[PDB]
């Protein structure tokens, strides 16, 4: 139960705080991992979540991920 994405619009802390505030708890988030120098993002989600939940939240939060 883990996910691995990448936010091409990284390179900042304000974005991490915004995505962490939303992703910090998406009714099924184990741990939101982010990589600025690598421009990657690894998030763990439990059974009450889905990569469509972290996207709907992270995307609606103001972040982009392909």
């Amino acid at each position: 139960m883990k996910a691995t994405f990448q936010v091409p619009s990284i390179t900042c802390n304000h974005c991490v705080d915004k995505i962490e505030k939303f992703v910090g708890e998406i009714e099924g988030v184990s741990f939101i991992d982010v990589s600025v120098e690598k421009k990657s993002v690894v998030v763990e989600f439990d059974a009450p979540a889905t990569q469509d939940l972290i996207k709907e939240a992270l995307l609606d939060a103001g972040q982009e991920v392909v």
